[PDB]
């Protein structure tokens, strides 16, 4: 079932969940966690956002308290897993053997195959070193380029105009955060934006650059210090593809994180998994999944009876002025508005239904609100639709009942 | 490893092809075959083809002399399985213990939601129950309308025409055949079944219908004796999906047939699985892979040495005058035509290529031409274009050298 020694390969959020749950449920075997950077384990989000800004690291690093009694070889690699030996073989030339053996190796930025010889700064932001690099180019007056209009890039952009730095964003597709966002959130969040003094340049792409001037496919040019390239992650499961797993773009898993191989877990940015709301696979990308999803698997396999992982997903993102948070599917048949989309002190709520069950919700500057609509959402609540956009309705009532 | 007893849910091509290698391979302990239909096993490809013409069951039967020792619960439906308990249940009321539980339960065709309360004869294509009940409608000057135009709608639609049926059919898309073949393939088939006699109606959508007659979304009408649905299929991964298995329209497979769940395994039509020339999962709904990946699975389970399941796709389609063969990728970077595309004595191959190598190929009529491509796919062959092309060339020397 839950044979030791344990083993993780991967040393972020994930992972650091995952052990701690193993802890705190009673599991007192061995666990060995490998991870590849040579940093005290430490979360992603301040790296767009406060840190970016303040720059002290020892304010962002992971809580490994309730994970006693583990070993972390930083700066160490998992090259391979054998399988059917049950051992990993590490890049400082040791091996280690486990009974359960769990990959939660997250994901790394795709490059840009169109600046691949470029002769000017091109930067991708995932690790702490990426945004000390980043952060060391952030030059006031200096001109940044972002492509990709997801939220990384947006929190970036709003750190930088914050900074002094001129920014412009490519964005291939019509609107921004093209993934798992709202059209009606989407369009908001290019409006302020914009008002922010970012140069915005939708429906293009990226063809080349030539000294110091990124090529675009409308034929025209932007000139800039430094790129940042922002359009997406792959799942880094080139392990697991090597030994044999299911794999695309990710590591399939079940609900209790398991793979297509006997005693082989994984968890995290990792994984392809099932959407309880859209019913489909998909890789979740988001904070909330890789410590709930840690969490789970852990406490299934310390306690069989345990239910498989099951929660909705959901993620915010920090845009200057905007505190945005969005949970559940991005639309539905209806879209409910609480209150006004305006650009003078932002502040509203969305709720996405289909046939009058919520599957969604965003708050923009309203955090009160998104703790009963995540619950709403969590029982598939089919409220009525009149008081749902009726301000003067409180939704923690609703949830309460 | 492979423990006994094996029990395979499913009696289709996958699961004959399972079980008789299994024998094959030496496995001499229990197997067991739960199928549904009561019927003796058979192939489904002769139901739109020379069984639709001429009704001989005991023509299609499947070929279980090379699996010795197998009881066959034909007209038994699995109802659930467990796979702590390691048993199945079936639906007369007996469990069946196993050691490998084998998934081989194919899929079936999607329901048309706009023609559920359709009070005129609607019915798909699967079963042999399915062929006898299209087969008895079959009137000579009556009119048959076809939803779908995929490969099994376009075999009816040959053999309907041939006895004397008028044929319409409604695609929703602008060509035929829109699932794994080239446009220039589908834009000929296009060709020859309007020639023979088959109003298609391309880019249009059933609505609903009233007494006896279709509705269309161009706001039009067809009227017909009879509907045949075919819009594709859904696998059956009802069993799979309860009891906690990775399933996404589909029970996700690594090259030895392995599920995310501990002794069972899953093959043919029911399985997502990766396409080895495109990189990515898809659920693989041909003849050749339910044969090829049981036989695979079932080798590398008596096996272990052996190398996972590594074929390559392809498949045939007989349409009239038309004996079509299609394998690898639909498209590439250049396509090589080889010989006229005519209506006058078809008689064709074309040849995809991604940056000089072969991805794909189709032949019409030209069966010598395919065995040799298939080949020259496998080994991911880069031969000279022109040569390609070049009708002089025989193509069984290059695939030889
Ligand atoms: C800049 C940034 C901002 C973000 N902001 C938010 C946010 O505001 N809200 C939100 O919901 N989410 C946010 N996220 C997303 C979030 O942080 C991720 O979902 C999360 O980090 C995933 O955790 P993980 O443990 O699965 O993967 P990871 O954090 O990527 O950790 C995996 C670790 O394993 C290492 N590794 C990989 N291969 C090997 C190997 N062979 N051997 C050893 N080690 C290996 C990796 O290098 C990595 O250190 C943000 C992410 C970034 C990068
Ligand atoms: C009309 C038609 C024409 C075709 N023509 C061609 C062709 O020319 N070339 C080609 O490449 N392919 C063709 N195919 C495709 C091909 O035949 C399939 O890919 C193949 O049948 C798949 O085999 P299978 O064993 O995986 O699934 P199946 O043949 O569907 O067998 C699965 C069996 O398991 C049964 N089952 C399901 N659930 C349960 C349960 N809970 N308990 C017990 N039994 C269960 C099913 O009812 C079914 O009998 C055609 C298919 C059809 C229907």
């Amino acid at each position: 079932a839950l044979k030791a020694p344990v083993v993780v390969l991967g040393a972020g959020l994930a992972s650091v969940s995952f052990v701690a749950e193993l802890r705190q449920a009673g599991y007192q075997g061995l666990i060995t966690v490998v991870g590849d950077e040579a940093e005290r384990p430490y979360d992603r989000p301040p790296l767009s956002k406060d840190f970016m800004a303040h720059g002290d690291a020892e304010k962002i690093r992971l809580d490994c308290k309730r994970a006693p009694e583990v070993e972390w070889l930083l700066g160490v690699t998992a090259q391979s897993f054998d399988p059917q030996a049950h051992t990993v073989a590490l890049s400082d030339g040791r091996t280690l053997p486990y009974g359960t053996l769990v990959l939660a190796t997250g994901a790394a930025p795709r490059a840009l195959p169109t600046l691949q010889g470029a002769t000017m700064p091109v930067h991708t932001l995932r690790t702490l070193e990426d945004a000390r690099r980043i952060q060391a180019g952030l030059r006031p007056q200096s001109r940044l380029l972002i492509v990709g209009g997801g939220v990384i890039g947006l929190e970036l952009a709003a750190t930088a105009r914050t900074a002094g730095v001129h920014v412009s964003l490519v964005q291939r597709g019509p609107r921004l955060m093209s993934r798992a966002a709202p059209a009606t959130l989407a369009d908001f969040v290019a409006r302020y934006h914009a008002a922010q003094g970012v140069d915005l340049r939708f429906e293009r792409s990226v063809t080349g650059s030539v000294d110091g001037v990124v090529l675009l496919d409308d034929g025209t040019r932007i000139a800039a210090d430094m790129v940042v390239v922002g359009i997406g992650v792959l799942a880094n499961d080139a392990l697991a593809r090597a030994a044999g797993l299911a794999c695309d773009d990710g590591i399939f898993v079940d609900a209790y994180g398991r793979t297509t191989c006997p005693d082989v877990y994984a968890l995290g940015d990792v994984t392809r998994q099932r959407n309880p709301l859209s019913g489909r696979f998909e890789r979740i990308e988001t904070w909330s999944n890789a410590q709930n999803q840690g969490i789970a698997v852990a406490r299934h396999l310390v306690d069989p009876t345990a239910p498989g992982y099951a929660e909705l997903p959901w993620y915010w993102s920090d845009q200057g002025a905007l505190r945005i948070q969005v949970a559940g599917l991005a639309s539905g048949d209806e879209e409910i508005v609480r209150g006004e989309v305006s650009l003078d002190a932002p502040k509203f709520t969305l709720i996405e239904l289909q046939k009058g069950r919520i599957v969604g919700a965003t708050c923009v500057n309203n955090a009160r609100d998104f703790a009963p609509l995540r619950r709403l959402l969590a029982v598939g609540a089919k409220p009525d639709r009149a008081a749902l956009a009726d301000p003067a309705t409180d939704l923690r009532k609703l949830a309460a009942a």
